[PDB]
């Protein structure tokens, strides 16, 4: 009932908020905001103060149409941030990356969790993650960020997601990553149209059958934007609503831009579930 | 599913947002704000633009420890606002009142719904409501605003609420108000402690067994305040979270101060519910 890494524990009996720290110039909602060290550190402290129990550090945007980032570039964006945070704060450090080198160097810098939207499918990533001994989040995606929003299609969405997770859990275990080190994310917005996203949100509780923690990320995405017809920074309410729905179905970790609001909503959820 | 009055159709297949217009000096979160005509009309416009499909007008705060308000004082606060709103906007008007004179005179002025927190129990209120033919919302409360929060107690909370509703549905039907014109509100914060409120919220879907629309009011209340430790105006997120939880369980009407936020949240709720 707790996740663990390097002496840290995380309470999975109540919703946990993961604060998003983009260290990119081009992230869809906040590129260029926390792009440098003192600003990143400031934003992380703000999220911690607002009640985040994990900080997700990402140096590669993976939005629809996102450009490629070189190994060295991603390393330069990510590892000094991990290092500075690891030295200052008692909090879970998640690294949103798919690269083997970033996985390894971030682990050396003191990271706790590998958040890979590509589920360790890049060359060397599976072996690199294995050697870290750290927990790993596997995420469902149809296609790649360059083409995932070109005609998304499913015979049955939940069936595909289940098969994907079953296949990749097996890969991880065979590579020496214990099943209990794994987290599952059905990947909202990743090769899924508006209907798919809400179908998934409506059916989210079905994914508990794997008996692994669920992590979800809907914050400021087009699944909110397309319904409300508002820019990313004005999607806080819609994003919080999605968080509440997900958490009411027992999703354990919520990945968000707007930590304070999400934390406040999770309090209400927690009080409702425990009654 | 489908409610109508005065030739206007309230779709209840999707969550509806009721916007709060307090015409009082002492309401718990906003007393004195929209306390005069021009500003009442101003505030109602803003709620309409934000997507509210009902405007709830209330001239008597009923917060824990609220003072009584004279009949003449209530009529003066409420009826000129109802009048101006009916003569100006194409929307459902709700009156949050318990007084027979206020019921009658508000209906005369063009109201669409009687929102009574005392469930027509005041002398002459039941008869006055009958004579209008208008839909009535019946709310559960233990005690009275003056004492309701002095040791709220229930053997079983949901059982009591059901029994309360069964009895007052019967009172209304007998007096000539047809069942299909009734709405039920379990009355969050009315003679209920923190535990009771969240028990009620967790079990809200059980009340669908009456096959009557549910209205709920949690906006900015102490059930949010006690958890978040922020003042009434900072309770928007907590209030929206309660609204989402309620609407996911199929509650049809959500009574709120912050309309824009609630409407956006309801859009997300609607997209989720209709995705089988
Ligand atoms: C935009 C992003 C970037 N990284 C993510 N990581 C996870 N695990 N889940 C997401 O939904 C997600 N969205
Ligand atoms: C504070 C108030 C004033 N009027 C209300 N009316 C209804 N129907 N429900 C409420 O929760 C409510 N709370
Ligand atoms: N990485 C992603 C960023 C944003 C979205 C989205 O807005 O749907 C999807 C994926
Ligand atoms: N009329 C009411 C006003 C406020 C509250 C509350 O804050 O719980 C309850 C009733
Ligand atoms: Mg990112
Ligand atoms: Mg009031």
């Amino acid at each position: 009932m707790h996740l663990t890494a390097r002496g840290l524990t995380l309470d999975l009996s109540r919703p946990q908020v993961m604060g998003i720290l983009n260290v990119t110039p081009d992230s869809f909602s906040d590129g260029g905001c926390h792009n440098n060290l003192d600003q990143a550190l400031q934003h992380a402290q703000r999220m911690l103060s607002a009640g985040a129990t994990l900080i997700d550090i990402g140096g590669e945007s993976t939005r629809p149409g996102a450009a490629e980032v070189s190994e060295q570039e991603e390393l330069d964006r990510v590892v000094p941030v991990v290092e500075a945070l690891a030295q200052r704060f008692d909090v879970w450090l998640s690294v949103d990356t798919s690269k083997a080198a970033v996985i390894t160097e971030s682990a050396h810098a003191g990271a706790h969790l590998i958040n890979d939207i590509r589920s360790l499918q890049e060359p060397g990533a599976l072996e690199a993650a294995a050697k870290t001994g750290l927990p790993v989040c596997l995420m469902h995606m149809q296609g790649q960020p360059k083409n995932m929003q070109h005609s998304p299609y499913y015979d049955d969405l939940m069936t595909d997601i289940n098969r994907f997770f079953q296949h990749h859990i097996e890969r991880c275990v065979a590579a020496g990553i214990a099943k209990n080190k794994l987290l599952l994310d059905p990947g909202f917005g990743f090769g899924k149209n508006l209907a798919h996203n809400y179908q998934l949100l409506a059916h989210l509780s079905e994914l508990h059958h794997f008996e692994l923690p669920l992590l979800v990320g809907m914050s400021r995405k087009s699944m909110v934007g397309q319904l409300l017809n508002v820019p990313p920074q004005q999607r806080v309410i819609g994003s919080v609503a999605c968080a509440v729905i997900a958490a009411m179905q027992g999703a354990q970790i919520i990945r968000v831009h707007d930590v304070k609001e999400t934390v406040e909503a999770m309090c209400i959820v927690e009080a409702t579930r425990s009654a």
